[PDB]
């Protein structure tokens, strides 16, 4: 009687039931496999665990599944052992990445049916649910995750293909940067083991600059901002610059030797790219989500980097839940569970008359 909300995101899944008020599970969205020709494999945390004698693999890259037989292996371990479900009885909701493909679509759907022999499914836009668990029916979604940041103005409940700012900078390469310019402040970060950390050091300190330059040499003549974080056993290495340093990438790319244009930056281009009689709301119903647009005051960052390149007259709004982290999850949990999206649901059956490509009419 409940169905499933299962949000593949390229560093972890969340997964769940239809109306919890959040994901039931939340593990690595990772891979371990042996170590060659001859227990074939290991997903999420055991795969971690188990790790000193399997080869680990993502099999989703920047939002899309492109190791796909290894995915297969997540949806099963998410099933029938995270959820502890039969997925032949049970209604599935998958999460989806902006401009996602129509196989990489087809595919998935293949799968379900074929493989799980779920009843029905649904995929969905990750913004678009997003955005829906804030209101919102129109509006632009900032999501930045593990392994991409989009852009994405919606409209009366539609993403708007042509305006979509895809950023292949998330959190990762933004840990990574901070793993960089920390073993140049002295030390060695480089190995993965040293990555989950200096990315725990990042999620915990490192933060958002409101005028980066004014919050450069503000603490820069300072020690007023800086903090200790013990290592992984033992040492508190000081941490000051690195802080808003790291985050500091979402805005200048640069850092990065990107070419691309900041946060703010893509965000106007799409209103911009959006036709003019929706602006005015895109303006002010700007949504974030997603993992990494959970450092501090970004939110504010955005403002000011908004106005600044708009209109001076736009009434501009920022929105920045504190649920970001699963935002998509819930949204899905939310329209999953809704009696009209009961029609939605492409069963076995409409899938079996006509083929897998049944998947692109949607809402
Ligand atoms: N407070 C925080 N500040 C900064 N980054 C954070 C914070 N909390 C979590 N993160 C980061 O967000 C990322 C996880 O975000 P999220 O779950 O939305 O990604 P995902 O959905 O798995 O991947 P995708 O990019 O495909 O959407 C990690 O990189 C993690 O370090
Ligand atoms: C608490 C936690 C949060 C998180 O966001 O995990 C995701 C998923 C994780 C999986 C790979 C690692 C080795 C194995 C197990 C991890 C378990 C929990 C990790 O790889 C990330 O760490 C990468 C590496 S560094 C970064 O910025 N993203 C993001
Ligand atoms: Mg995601």
């Amino acid at each position: 009687t409940t169905a499933l909300v299962c949000d593949n995101g390229s560093g972890l899944v969340k997964a769940g039931f239809a109306g919890d008020d959040a994901p039931r599970a939340v593990f690595p969205s990772i891979v371990g496999r042996p170590r060659h020709q001859g227990k074939d494999s290991y997903v999420g945390d055991e795969a971690q665990s188990k790790r000193g004698i399997l080869t680990l693999k993502y099999p989703i890259e920047h939002g899309i599944i492109t190791n796909w037989d290894d995915m297969e292996k997540i949806w099963h371990h998410t099933f029938y052992n995270e959820l502890r479900v039969a997925p032949e009885e049970h209604p599935t909701l998958l999460t989806e990445a902006p401009l996602n493909p129509k196989a990489n679509r087809e595919k998935m759907t293949q799968i379900m049916f074929e493989t799980f022999n779920v009843p029905a499914m649904y995929v969905a836009i990750q913004a678009v649910l997003s955005l829906y668990a804030s209101g919102r029916t129109t509006g632009i979604v900032l999501d930045s995750g593990d392994g991409v940041t989009h852009n994405v103005p919606i409209y009366e409940g539609y993403a708007l293909p042509h305006a979509i700012m895809r950023l292949d900078l998330a959190g990762r390469d933004l840990t990574d940067y901070l793993m960089k310019i920390l073993t140049e402040r002295g030390y060695s970060f480089v190995t993965t083991a040293e990555r989950e950390i200096v990315r725990d050091i990042k999620e915990k300190l490192c933060y958002v600059a409101l005028d980066f330059e004014n919050e450069m040499a503000t603490a820069a003549s300072s020690s007023s901002l800086e903090k200790s974080y013990e290592l992984p056993d033992g040492q508190v290495i000081t941490i000051g610059n690195e802080r808003f340093r790291c985050p500091e990438t979402l805005f200048q790319p640069s850092f990065i030797g990107m070419e691309s244009a900041g946060i703010h930056e893509t965000t106007y281009n799409s209103i911009m790219k959006c036709d003019i009689d929706i602006r005015k709301d895109l303006y002010a119903n700007n949504v974030m989500s997603g993992g990494t647009t959970m450092y501090p005051g970004i939110a504010d960052r955005m403002q000011k980097e908004i106005t600044a390149l708009a209109p001076s007259t736009m009434k501009i709004k920022i929105i920045a839940p504190p649920e970001r982290k699963y935002s998509v999850w819930i949204g899905g949990s939310i329209l999953a569970s809704l009696s009209t999206f009961q029609q939605m649901w492409i069963t076995k059956q409409e899938y079996d008359e006509a083929g897998p490509s049944i998947v692109h009419r949607k809402c």
